[PDB]
């Protein structure tokens, strides 16, 4: 499904820093959606290991 | 800004389980969207360390 959610300008900015960086290493397709939704994952991921 | 992605359902549930244990953690306010900001924003440090 869809997430909507909203962060401050210098995060915003630093994951399309993401984008451009994914691209120069080959992930032709990186976007601010689906580098969104990986660091959403990793995110997810590394929380509930520190619960 | 907003920033409008996409997961898969395991995910999204995984989510908002989150929503509610954050709540019984005393985080009243927790939703969906300011728990997927936190995730993004714990995400986007957790991949730059790795970079």
């Amino acid at each position: 499904p869809k997430i909507q959610t909203y962060v401050n300008n210098n995060v915003y900015e630093q994951i399309t820093d993401l984008v451009t960086i994914r691209k120069q290493e080959g992930i032709e397709e990186a976007s601010l959606s689906n580098v969104s939704s990986m660091l959403l994952e990793l995110g997810l991921r590394v929380y509930m290991i520190q619960q």
